[PDB]
């Protein structure tokens, strides 16, 4: 299938790209290198990620080397959420702008819908443990993302963990300028979101799939958890295709019309991840895939459950 979505904006986005959350600082520079001299030109990228200089190092080592021009490379970052205030987002832009050593960003997203005090923490607590929220509201922080492309900081502007409401919020928004341009969301087979990502691309909006593989190195994980690399009806399905398990995954959302972001640090496995052009999932595979939904959420924190924005308590 063809490598590259067409977005509301009218740039092409790659529909596979290289996940860096949790890769530390110490491997991500050779991860990226490794990700761009295999064929990735797709880049996702966060401020809370701790790591953007150093993934900044690789992109221009790479484009130095003239591996790739940065007219071939999508890099996409996030604002956090300690700089939802209208002030402070040029800033946040910038700074990811400086440490990437990038003069764009061709897409960049509002990380989540909850805004939280600014301030050097990155989870802002009271007393009791619970998050310290902002009052700026989603509309008035997708204002300041539209004047980053009215300024030439970014390409494309999107959202990311917004329930199907808060969507809507944004797409009636009095005097919208630029719609949504992506929705990242949690997606995989225990996850499906059928729901949420019909709504989106009946909007036109491209939805990319986050931690496609189960997020095994999430920090809260439990032995008990299930395990979708680990599954036996997933590996059979990779084993009828004679493919890994990974590839499997890695296939399944970019058949749905997703773009998908698996992380590695792994030099074999990035390579592995790419390989996934070369094959194809049957519908009674995909219905099948489908099927083990049990909405389970790699991604959500009981700190900012009363958060007035928590988007988790929505059905989708
Ligand atoms: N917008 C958001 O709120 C949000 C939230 C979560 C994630 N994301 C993005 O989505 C990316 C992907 O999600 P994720 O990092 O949570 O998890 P993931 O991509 O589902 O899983 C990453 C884990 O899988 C392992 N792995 C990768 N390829 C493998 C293979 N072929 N075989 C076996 N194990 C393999 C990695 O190990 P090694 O690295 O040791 O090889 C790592 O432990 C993130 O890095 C981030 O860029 C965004
Ligand atoms: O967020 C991602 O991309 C990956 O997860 C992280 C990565 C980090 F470097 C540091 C913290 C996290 C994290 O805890 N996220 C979950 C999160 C964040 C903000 C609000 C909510 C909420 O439920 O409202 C949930």
């Amino acid at each position: 299938m063809a490598s590259r979505i067409l977005l509301n904006n009218g740039a092409k986005m790659p529909i596979l790209g290289l996940g860096t959350w949790k890769s530390p600082p110490g491997q991500v520079t050779e991860a990226v290198k490794v990700a761009i001299d295999v064929g990735y030109r797709h880049i996702d990228c966060a401020h809370v990620y701790q790591n953007e200089n150093e993934v900044g190092v690789a992109i221009q080592e790479k484009l130095r080397e003239q591996v790739v021009k940065r007219e071939e490379l999508f890099i996409v970052s996030k604002l956090w959420c300690t700089y939802h205030e209208k002030g402070l987002v040029k800033g946040a832009c910038q700074k990811t702008l400086s440490d990437l050593k990038l003069d764009y960003l061709d897409l960049y997203l509002i990380h989540w819908p909850t805004g939280f005090k600014p301030g050097k923490e990155f989870f802002p607590l009271d007393e009791s443990g619970n998050v310290v929220p902002s009052d700026t509201n989603i509309l008035d922080t997708w204002a300041a993302m539209e004047e980053l492309v009215d300024e030439g900081l970014v390409k494309a502007i999107g959202i990311s963990n917004f329930n199907h409401l808060q969507v809507e919020m944004i797409l009636n928004k009095p005097g919208l300028k630029y719609k949504p341009a992506v929705n990242q969301i949690e997606c995989h087979p225990y996850l499906t979101q059928e729901k949420l990502i019909q709504y989106c691309q009946s909007k036109g909006i491209v939805v990319t799939a986050y931690s496609p593989l189960g997020s095994p190195d999430r920090p809260w994980a439990k032995p008990e958890d299930p395990s979708l690399l680990e599954d036996p009806r997933i590996k059979a399905i990779a084993a009828k295709h004679n493919k890994t398990t990974a590839q499997v995954l890695i296939r399944f959302p970019m058949q749905r019309n997703l773009v998908v972001i698996p992380k590695s640090v792994t030099p074999e496995r990035i390579a592995e991840n790419f390989k996934v052009f070369d094959f194809e999932l049957s519908s009674q595979d995909m219905t099948t895939l489908l099927s083990y939904n049990r909405n389970w959420r790699v991604c959500a924190l009981a700190s900012c459950t009363s958060h007035k924005d928590y988007p988790f308590h929505e059905e989708f």
